[PDB]
């Protein structure tokens, strides 16, 4: 009764979060970052599409601009045409079986090696490219392009290696084993401008699980995205496993959703784009060899809710960070603040005072900068329209900021607005700019106002409650259960850390597959269970039939 | 929570279980149950009266039920939504208790009832009802309860001065559970697993499995399931799909059935995306065109008994049933002779009256008609030859004899299309073309559900396993392609066969939770500035 299939013991991996560096004066990391920033000043990188190991140029030339100095073209790249995208698909599919058959531990090694490169010798590079290309300050680049990306790679490797140890029960005369197959076909990874790490995860997590990927990075994050790609290849990712294919968005979506071999879309960005892709897949359902898996994390209209028992200083600092870091360009950024009347004079005074101290400027040249320009001309225009709405709306008053200037960079000052109307459109719609709206509620209506927090918007991403009263915290936690997939008690609504706050939310905010947690990788495997029986079968009849 | 598989009973003469089953069968002979829709605790009748017939004696109406209209379905949604928050807030263990109690009831005092209702209402024999309505259903309930309670123990890293905790929220909205005729247990799982995870559910059972489905429902309610957590709402299929996909509160569809129906629901959801409060989650397990592939080194007796069981048990009405057998020329005289001899001994008849019955009538007139079309095709096609069987008679029951067909064309439509009847097609390949034929096993059909290789050569088994990696989500070496057991062979497959969420394994329940992570910080936050800025 010898076993013809033999299964090897599965190993474990010890990982921990990547430490955040301090960038203190004279420190090696501060010196290295300054050098890398100097290396990028006045430079434009010509970034090709990469299919297999071939650098390919099309005639559709595009430029990435430095948000705080838009005269500086930080990258010249090109959009893959439909022909090149289809060639990339074919090549990826031809490489898939071998990659899928590789031991999980061997695929994981690529990402572990990449993580170590990012941690050490390439840290300054990816930080600097994120600063110059996406407009991040030192610490915003550090938490993103270094820590979060490194953590995705290490933690997902751990989760994936350990997943193979999740095996079914065997009873004589049979042995059962689960094979965690990659998905059959190719995955389209479509990433947003605002986090370098998200691009790496969107393309990298499916690849880890044995998939092949067409990665269309965000135009406005091209420089750092390519840096990450090159690191993966240097770390040993074989050719045709991730195709680096910048492209016109609609063109890319049209092409991948037209392929019979599409098996997944891993998306992060706006709701309408995700819905469009979902509908395109549904329209073409009959052509696909299998049912494609769509993962999408989208926007939020996130709240900080203050109870009268709150620590005022914590409300102020936490809210300033959440609303204004990276110019409020986070899916998790606080954009609505609910304050009880009893605390409003104290909080208003402190917000206005601290507001006056916030420095907006060039993050490469002035490390005193709290945040810099927003990402591009389109973002600037949208934010400007909202500022104009605030000035025109009788229910809205600008308390601080309101200025903007796109002469050199896409600069918008932090803006604090008070709304007398808790249902004003500005309380509902995601601006993705440094624009905080405050609604002041009477203390005696806190319960009713909690219902407003829950019902006002279509989103369910992040939210915080500031309160020191335990009963109130318990009550608010119950009431806001579905208002936030990442919920915070006495901390700011941003800054989720891999393995500590797995990230995502529902309602209109996406599919909530919790990248950063141990279950995310399951979306990118389609398990097979093998049963081997070690003894001859008996008769087809059963004894009870006699 | 520690859990083991429910024993499969032998039903020997004089055994407690055989005596109890015979009594339960006697209790049901000549009976018609009037089965209402159940919304909350309200038993509701509409004018749209329907009947479930006994497949092997269709003059016997085993149940009278009714279709919920759009208005009733919408009231059921409203009532379920109003009950959801409290249920979702209940500790996982408290919800699990309902299913553990239900499992104990099914194992013991209600075992004979659910078996008998599955036999009389769906046409199963004793052992097919036993592995389904008892063992599989009990196992779904016990194993999913274990998986769910243990999932709560999966928690994130906390680092001072913050504590992090994951709350495994149910999905916000209601889940539509749409179950098939062929397994009583699948209905229980499709409605039960989401409910376990804090969801509320509109369950539309299969018309042709109504009697046993309602029995399961009542057991859940008696086991402590509160009102409005699972609504028991038989309905016309299209009416149900239209109604649930039209609700802004739809958050999931848990489906098992045909590919076209699942695709239709998928498209309806996509059409209505802008109306939904969140993105609904669709889970669908659909059909298969499953293979048994034989290498020349195979144990012939195992091939023969395993294939007869896989192809013909429950009339081949399994998503996992073998319908294409590939045999090397060198073994064909043996396998052909044995299949045809054993075929002559297969008893098709009344499973309640004759425990000697191997399998009974197919489920309904529509299935009978579809299968007859395939038999007529086999008589027409120049590449197909009926080797044994081919008879069918719907005068008393929907009776189809087991049929064995040889195809000279490995790509014939009968080798590709799911028949869901007791119809086995055999392709004989030259021994030296074994690798080419393995490739054909993989490339011929659109499906990826189950398959088996029979071989006693290690290198061949290893090669075949690698080559057929995506041809079967449940793959078997030297065993039949049916009969997955919860916790041992989590079940499902890809290609056209569905979403492959592996019910019966530890990860299935994750489709029915939308986690929230709570971070609590225990010290004041300090300045908004950072040190490097100074
Ligand atoms: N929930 C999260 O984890 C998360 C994280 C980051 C950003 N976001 C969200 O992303 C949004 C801002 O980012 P954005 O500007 O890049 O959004 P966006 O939808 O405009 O673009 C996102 C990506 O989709 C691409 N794209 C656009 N149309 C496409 C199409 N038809 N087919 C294929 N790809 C297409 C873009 O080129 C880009 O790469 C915000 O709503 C923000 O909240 C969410
Ligand atoms: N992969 C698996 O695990 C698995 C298990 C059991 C059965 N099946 C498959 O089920 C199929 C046969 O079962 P079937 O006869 O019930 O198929 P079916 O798709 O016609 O019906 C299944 C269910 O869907 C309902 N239905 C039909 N149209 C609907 C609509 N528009 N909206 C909502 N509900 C609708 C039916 O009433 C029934 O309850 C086979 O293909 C078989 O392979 C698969």
């Amino acid at each position: 009764g010898s076993h013809m299939l033999r299964w090897k013991h599965t190993s474990s991996l010890k990982v921990a979060n990547e430490p955040i560096l301090a960038f203190s004066q004279g420190s090696p990391e501060r010196d290295a970052l300054q050098k890398a920033l100097k290396d990028l000043k006045g430079q434009t990188e010509a970034i090709p599409c990469v299919v297999g190991d071939e650098e390919v140029w099309t005639s559709d030339i595009q430029y990435q601009l430095s948000p705080f100095n838009h005269a500086h073209k930080v990258a010249k790249f090109c959009y893959a045409d439909k022909a090149l995208l289809n060639r990339a698909i074919d090549a990826a599919l031809a490489a898939r079986k071998e990659w899928d058959l590789k031991p999980m531990a061997d695929r994981a090694q690529v990402f572990l090696k990449a993580a170590d490169m990012l941690s050490g010798p390439r840290r300054a590079e990816v930080l600097a490219k994120t600063m110059v290309g996406q407009g991040k300050t030192v610490i915003q680049a550090e938490i993103d392009a270094a820590a979060e990306l490194i953590d995705f790679f290490r933690f997902n490797a751990k989760f994936a290696v350990e997943l193979e140890g999740e095996q079914p029960i065997s009873v004589p005369p049979s042995t059962n084993h689960t094979v965690y197959r990659g998905l059959e076909g190719f995955v389209a990874a479509i990433s947003p401008f605002n986090f370098t790490a998200i691009g790496g995860n969107l393309a990298g997590a499916p690849a880890l699980m044995g998939n092949v990927v067409l990665w269309k990075p965000s135009d406005t994050a091209m420089l750092a995205s390519y840096a990450v790609y090159r690191i993966l290849r240097e770390a040993g990712l074989p050719p045709n496993i991730i195709q680096f294919v910048p492209a016109d968005g609609p063109t890319f979506g049209d092409t991948v959703t037209s392929s019979e071999h599409l098996c997944g879309i891993n998306f992060t960005g706006s709701v309408p784009t995700f819905k469009h892709l979902w509908r395109q897949v549904a329209q073409n359902l009959d052509r696909f060899r299998t049912f494609p898996r769509l993962a999408g994390e989208c926007g939020g209209k996130n709240f900080h809710f203050v109870h009268s028992s709150a620590d005022v200083d914590s409300v102020v600092s936490g809210t300033l960070r959440s609303a204004f870091e990276y110019g409020g360009q986070k899916c998790s950024a606080c954009s609505r603040l609910y304050v009880p009347k009893s605390l409003w004079p104290q909080i208003k005074g402190r917000l206005l005072e601290e507001h006056s101290r916030i420095k907006v400027g060039d993050p490469a040249e002035d490390f005193g900068t709290f945040f810099s320009a927003v990402i591009d001309a389109k973002a600037f225009a949208r934010i400007k329209k909202w500022l104009e709405h605030a000035r025109s709306s009788p229910s809205l008053s600008i308390l601080a900021g309101g200025q903007c200037n796109e002469s050199v960079g896409y600069y918008v000052e932090p803006c604090i607005i008070e709304s007398k109307d808790p249902q004003e459109p500005i309380m509902k719609e995601e601006i993705f700019g440094p624009v905080l709206t405050v609604y002041v509620y009477p203390d005696d209506k806190y319960r009713e106002t909690l219902k407003l927090v829950d019902s006002t918007t279509s989103y369910g991403l992040t939210g915080a409650v500031f309160a020191q009263d335990k009963a109130i915290v318990q009550e608010a936690t119950r009431m806001l259960r579905n208002a936030a997939g990442n919920f915070y008690i006495n901390d700011k609504s941003t800054g989720s850390v891999v393995g500590q706050q797995p990230f995502g939310g529902a309602r209109a905010s996406g599919t909530n597959d919790k990248p950063g947690g141990p279950h995310y990788i399951l979306r990118w495997t389609s398990p097979q269970v093998i049963k081997e029986t070690h003894k001859p079968l008996g008769d087809w009849r059963y004894s009870y039939m006699q």
